[PDB]
């Protein structure tokens, strides 16, 4: 079996061989068993929005040509897409809502394990929202910030401030003119679900405008999540760590944190240090906390916790035999982990009331008891380590060096070493002179349909050679880190001369003796909001809207509904946005034409649907170079 | 072509013959073109919640057996069902939210076309919510009521009051013990969408408990909608009118109001009276406003507007050639009406920003301009009448007499003529002595899979002969009214002797010289909340919870997501609840077992899935008689 057709990650390939030997079914096996997949679903031409369904429409040929109620292909496709956007917004904003409640509990004396760790971030957010700080206690400022966060979920006398205060006024004006500013986060999610139900909205343009507005509700949830997590846990600054399965240690208690919301896993990190002695009494060397998915990104960015794996390959960490516990919150967790655990000996633990998995142990985490819960959890992990004393394990000896922690604050600070009072100017100077062709954000998941990481690395290599500044979040950052794109030792190999010169100048001015890494890791999926903050700051410094900047995005291997939401708000804020898997839109030419072309006339952004990564890189470079030409720059 | 296999309504059959002659495609034709429908979708064994899909599971046989991410059949089915519940809740609560904003605008002097029409209802709601009224202006009380309504959409220091203040304390306690009381209406909708996204909740029981809680958010939206519409437009009292296509008049301007929210169509009713002269200047006899679907129910209940048709047969009103305008809000409107209008000459007008139909004329209704908008709309209708002067029409000369307007206030008032200070006691006395075997609520839609009305009338006939008091809402009321079940002249034919005696006693005590009708029309789909108010009042008067009462529900021909939500909250509040179409659950035996059996141990209610209506009636009678036996009553 040619495992490189499943994943380009050599540690994953090794574990796929072990899973095959041992008869453990993987995500790739379940994908093979699903083929050929339903073409009605793949093209978007299926509707189950009422009990007269299921309805389907033949992409081509004879009947059925229309839904039972009269819903056309255009309507069916647009309604389906809208519900996916709403689902994504619901996830990011549920994460943000949880953090808002945590901050409120902390400053009300109800959860002493949590606190204001970043006072600077708290005050800047308060100022951005218009919350007075002068002569106020920090706990009172933070209570007002948490209350403002919660207020953005519902209608009120202002629109969603985590949209209108984070984008330039000119962009807010464009969006307002088209009716796209969200009135409340959960309000928009509910309105989507209403308008897409049977016998309601049935005009493709009207439906899709609703979708764009709900995608801005998702952006607000992302930005709110990043803001609150930085207040609570600290704004990231540059860190050095490692990635891939070789970060597991046979002689340690290996504990993975997995999911998206780090409200508990940040505590796990701190409590694990306190239980090192208890782990060694059990015969381990210590407790080795490692990350999976975006919760892993959160603790990597703030604490340098090494990242074990990501997304599609998450089961492989368990296949080593050395994963003693997998501590779950929610989002992007394959529920197969609970069954695989019976074969690998891993203790899979859920912690959130609305995210349980049959067969996994549940610990009822509460912020008020976080340290207590963390000790209960780590003691299960220690017990599990004890059960495998003397059992052989197979950890691939494969890992990469990762430099990360590039929050927007950290990037501005790094640039400030080149120009103290105008830190964005050195970046803009090098865009203008061509040393930096443009900026590309890689975001989103892996997807079993795409050999793991192949689109991210293929596209990134071409862009880096063409002097594009590449930033990354989520499992796009995961893909790039596991293939060495966050190791500064690879700048010479990967980067064009102009980009190398800039990365070197910034790195050497920050006391590194070497360049910044080839790709800047800006954090988790909610931390796509950090990229928005950087791009909005560049737009404001230049006096233009985002749809004039040479900035693009690529969800090169997208999977989750919240990647669909992110891609949609990237378009809505003005960016050319590549997606490297087929979204369920191709069954409607009119909807595809809106999303890939005529939306440019509304927001200035547009989707670029391209499954071939070499072709996608050329298309992204053309989009960047079109923006350069619109600014009168050489390219 | 045997049209009685499509609809049991003889006027619909006549129009199906006309549509066939004229080559106009109908809902039944589009259904035939869809067969055979996808069995994966029909059984619930399909998931499109991420871009790795579509995933399907064979009900029986070999692979695929599990989703790509590991999602089991139980998880896939429960997630799909939860999203349908959330969609239903989003519709009913969007309707309620609209009315709350309308009331607020009215009492703030911003929409003079609206007002407090039912001061008694306003004060009773205020008292139920704990809002002080003594020494307060009505406009201030109503502002506080509207603000409370809007607050129930989001988290706050109280749970959703339109749940906790409308059910008995003992029922609230049972629900609270299981974690089922909603925290906020839109909060629960968003949490469903989150928990059902990829890699989140993956335990069938946990998912379904979430669904039960979101169904209570739907109940709150229903009850809020009824409360606010009664304040604004008046609480229904008994009315006499007619139903079926024969209510159209060739010589008049025929204007249908269609959808669910009557915020504009109540205005249309009043403004149409003012434009009678203008209609006659155009050569019509007047303006003939008729109802379709639940907006039609709203104006039938409050004003006696005749109901033209319902649900699955809505296109047939247009096929007569006499429908000059169809005025749309949202929900349950087949979008085919916009295409059929090109053939029939009808002017189809949309009015709500989030519900447009390509090819229909849109009028941007605003409460602040409601009368202005209504005149613009009725002038389009008058112009359309003028275009058909001299054209032959085919209106089936088929109509029934309808007695309706049985709000819970009206029912209590009618009973009070038999016992002035204890009005529920005569009803309970006759349940105890067996003259009334129990109560059955018919609710929900028609569905093209079921010959139109056949389940409603078959089940109702059997129950009425067994002395069941039958109440009805929505298009269940529509089905029963169009077959004579709301005409008191049919009591002798349809009703058992004990039920006839009770209907006669109440009718004769209310100065009718005749009985109440065989079935009591309690209004629109949101007005299922009225049935909750009646049943909760009976429970309180008897000192028991709802799951001890001989009360059942039947969504005998269910279609829309909000019928799924209603059926689910009927179960959650404690009722045996029949559904007469297959919901997409049969692909999971564990989920089916929870919903039809083990949920009894949680809420005391349960679903009864039965597609054969004779069998369903026997099962409903067994459920009623089991409740009678639990109270120690003969049966
Ligand atoms: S909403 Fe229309 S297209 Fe969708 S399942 Fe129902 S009848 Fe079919
Ligand atoms: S990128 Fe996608 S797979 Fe990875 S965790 Fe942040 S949503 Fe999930
Ligand atoms: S969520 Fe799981 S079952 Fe659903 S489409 Fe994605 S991989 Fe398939
Ligand atoms: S019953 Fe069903 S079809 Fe009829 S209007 Fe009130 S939801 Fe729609
Ligand atoms: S017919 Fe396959 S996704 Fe519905
Ligand atoms: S395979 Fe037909 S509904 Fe998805």
């Amino acid at each position: 079996a040619r495992q490189n057709l499943k994943s380009t990650d050599r540690a994953v390939q090794q574990m796929l061989d072990k899973a095959k030997r041992e008869g453990i079914q993987t995500v790739w096996d379940r994908y093979e068993a699903m083929k050929p997949q339903c073409g009605f679903g793949e093209t978007g031409l299926c509707c189950r929005h009422c009990l007269q369904g299921p309805c389907r429409i033949n992409p081509f040929g004879d009947e059925p040509k229309v839904g039972i109620c009269g819903a056309t292909a255009e309507v069916i496709v647009a309604r389906g897409l809208d519900r996916s956007i709403a689902a994504g917004a619901a996830g990011h904003s549920g994460h943000a809502k949880h953090l808002a409640h945590t901050l409120k509990k902390a400053v009300q004396g109800k959860a002493a394990s949590y606190m204001i760790k970043d006072r600077t971030k708290l005050h800047s957010i308060a100022k951005r929202l218009g919350i007075p700080t002068e002569g106020q206690k920090d706990e009172d400022i933070a209570l007002e910030v948490a209350k403002a966060a919660l207020a953005d979920f519902h209608e009120k006398d202002t629109p969603v401030l985590w949209v209108t205060t984070v984008l330039p006024p000119s962009r807010v004006k464009v969006l307002s003119a088209h009716g796209l500013i969200p009135a409340g986060i959960d309000h928009e999610i509910a309105e989507i679900m209403h308008r897409t139900s049977m016998g309601c909205d049935a005009d493709a343009q009207n439906l899709l405008l609703g979708g764009l507005r709900c995608s801005l509700a998702d952006l607000a949830g992302c930005y709110m999540g990043t803001d609150l997590a930085d207040i609570l846990f600290g704004t990231p600054a540059p860190v050095v760590t490692e990635s891939n399965l070789g970060v597991l240690k046979a002689d340690a208690v290996n504990v993975a944190v997995h999911g998206h919301n780090p409200v508990l896993s940040d505590i796990i990190v701190s409590v694990s240090k306190e239980m090192e002695n208890e782990a060694r009494a059990a015969g381990a060397t210590g407790i080795n906390v490692v990350g999976i998915c975006c919760t892993g990104n959160e603790v990597l960015m703030r604490h340098g916790i090494p990242a074990c794996t990501h997304s599609v390959s998450q089961e492989m960490a368990m296949i080593t035999g050395a994963l003693d516990a997998m501590i779950l919150d929610y989002q992007c967790i394959q529920p197969s982990v609970a069954t695989i655990a019976e074969c690998t000996g891993t203790t899979v633990i859920t912690t959130m009331e609305m995210s349980k998995i049959t067969g996994a142990t549940h610990v009822n985490f509460a912020e008020e008891a976080a340290v207590e819960n963390a000790k209960q959890i780590l003691r299960l992990a220690i017990d599990t380590f004890k059960r495998r004393k003397g059992k052989p394990v197979e950890i691939p000896n494969i890992k990469t060096k990762v430099v990360a922690g590039f929050s927007t604050e950290a990037i501005i600070n790094a640039l400030s070493k080149l120009n103290a009072n105008d830190p964005l100017k050195p970046l803009i100077d090098n865009v203008v002179n061509g040393n930096i062709r443009g900026v590309c954000l890689f975001a989103g998941c892996n997807n079993v349909k795409v050999p793991q990481d192949q689109n991210f690395t293929t596209i990134a290599r071409k862009l880096l050679k063409q002097n594009v500044l590449v930033v990354a979040t989520g499992c796009g950052a995961g893909a790039l880190m596991r293939h060495g794109f966050m190791d500064p030792a690879n700048v010479d190999e990967l980067c064009g001369d102009g980009l190398k010169a800039v990365l070197t100048a910034i790195g050497e001015a920050n006391g590194l003796g070497g360049p910044l890494p080839p790709v800047l890791h800006m954090g988790s999926c909610v931390d796509n909001s950090r990229a928005v903050a950087l791009v909005a700051a560049l737009a404001n410094r230049l006096g233009v809207d985002l749809d004039r900047l040479p900035v693009v995005a690529s969800a090169a291997e997208a999977m989750h509904e919240h990647a669909v939401a992110i891609g949609t708000w990237a378009v809505t804020i003005g960016l050319p946005t590549h997606i490297g898997v087929l979204p369920p839109i191709t069954g409607s030419l009119p909807v595809t034409q809106i999303l890939t072309s005529s939306v440019k006339d509304i927001t200035g952004g547009y989707f670029i649907v391209e499954l071939d990564p070499e072709t996608a890189a050329d298309k992204l470079l053309a989009a960047i170079n079109e923006r350069r030409a619109g600014l009168g720059l050489p390219w």
